[PDB]
């Protein structure tokens, strides 16, 4: 489980694991990047991380109650809104499966939500375990869930509020390879997304698996590369013996 | 006791054993695997594994309770709703037997819930024994319940959403097969269960005894592969000694 | 002002008529027909009668409150419920107009309230100046509001609950052609407005002008017919005289 979702000025990109601790002796692959909208008014993405039941069963919700009369991510006046009705959706999920039958398991999740809804520029929250949540700003424009310190080095070095989008989803990329590699609860396949600002239509999105040309590809380069440099790196002084 | 369910295009298939622990010395038979619905509008499965007291008191309260006007597995308006029925009911069974006359004696069970409601696709649920919930989807098309790790891998390696049912149930069959050689508390008979998407019909449901032919002879038959399999394979190189 | 609705085996018919005294020397036209709803799941239709001030304040709050978490048009379980909603409302909108500044002048009005919520049959409501309301049954099928004495008898010697929809809305064309004749309050345009039971789809209506080729038509032969049934009614006996 890992997690990266940034806001630009271009636009917002997003990008998900799948490799999932479902259960004891059961890992599995389960999407972490889910979308909402009408085209030519409002795109809305969700991911989760945490506790695959309890995050479940708030997408459960939250789709069962877009099809249906009051509050909800379809009608919701504000990206802002929509991120206090995860929020709100994630407390009522944690008061009903909480009971002496859970114990002392631990229930909690948390969610990026970003998009942008008519009228309004585009926007990107995450949401802590306890309910509560920040936005992105430029000075700090991307955000991270899960298993998230492993690659965000490349990150912290590389982007900028003014980085274009094809650049930030090779360095989100970039991001998982790392962790990918140093992290086993991290897996493929991922699950991205490119929203371009003002566009107000919802992407189809898209899922690097194992086989993808594209990612074997600059993983295989960034190894050379990483390799080159560092042979070709200075030795450190007599003094340093 | 070893349940799986799995969750395809087509619709979904259901098979449970029968082998129960029911105290000291006494191991006995027991249906796992229970229907429910009305012709045309809905079909509900519901397996069982873990605590016999425990789960023969869900179903039985689940039952009495179809008859009877209030919320039931009759009424429910979604998949995602029953099973949610099923862990309410669950949690009331577990408040009333749990006292100082239980001690640390454990009344845990776990559940799966599928099935199909008129007017929303099929759907299948993971209940767990603290009681919450999880659901199949593409990428994790299947579940099981109960001693399944031994028939996992034939799943695994076989299986996925795309699976036609008939093939999706023989590998189930063959799922047993390893299950049941391999570990004793995992037993016949079997109760199968396979649905059709969007047919709405309550299927009869099939049990396999000790004697069916057909269950009799793909297990000879997969015995006489997999030992050709084995004997035809090449012999390890020099190297390996 | 002179509205009718129906409330038939086939489902519902409303028509108004727009002619409003909205002060001294400015009378004025005014829609008196207002539709609600969301496709597929219900229709409520209102319609208004009496101070003008008074029912535009509650018909510009329930809109206001459609668009709101609590109590509204679009989440009120029932029929019933919403003509208690429409009843509640003008309550709330009397208790803040009233002071010594109206004085005695008179802020009543009457709404009529019907639809189809889905899960219940098709319903119409009348709500008193008072705040109390009925229902239409299948012995009193329609009812009116505003100037209705004129045009009541046509319907009271052809409407029952078995005439179906085209025959009813042309029979109230016939109720409103008479009152139009017989009092200047009550003039055109008309609003109409025809739904059929179960189809849980939001009619557009029609609005009939001064030009109306259907309306002029029907006009013209009712007039032609009257008169001739007259000339062809016997003549009184001897005795009369």
């Amino acid at each position: 489980t890992y997690c990266v979702a940034m806001h630009l000025a271009d636009g917002l990109v997003f990008a998900s694991d799948s490799r999932t601790n479902a259960g004891i002796d059961h890992i599995a692959t389960f999407r972490k990047l889910f979308t909402f909208g009408t085209p030519g008014e409002r795109l809305l993405v969700v991911q989760t991380a945490g506790n695959l039941a309890t995050s479940q069963s708030v997408i459960n919700l939250l789709q069962q109650r877009i099809r249906r009369d009051g509050a909800s991510l379809l009608n919701v006046p504000s990206v802002y809104d929509a991120t206090a009705l995860v929020a709100e959706t994630t407390r009522e999920v944690m008061a009903r499966d909480s009971g002496n039958l859970a114990g002392n398991t631990d229930l909690s999740c948390s969610f990026m939500v970003g998009g942008q809804i008519a009228g309004g520029p585009p926007a990107l929250y995450s949401i802590y375990p306890q309910g509560n949540f920040i936005q992105a700003t430029p000075d700090t424009p991307f955000l991270q869930l899960g298993e998230s310190k492993y690659g965000k080095p490349i990150l912290d070095r590389n982007l900028t509020f003014d980085t274009p989008l094809e650049q930030a989803l090779r360095c989100a990329l970039v991001s998982f390879d790392s962790t990918i590699r140093s992290n086993l609860s991290v897996g493929m396949p991922l699950d991205l997304l490119v929203y371009h600002r003002d566009s107000l239509i919802l992407p189809e999105g898209y899922r690097v698996t194992e086989d993808d040309a594209y990612f074997s590809a600059i993983r295989r380069q960034w190894s050379a590369g990483l390799h080159d440099m560092l042979e070709r790196l200075p030795s450190p002084p007599s003094a340093y013996n």
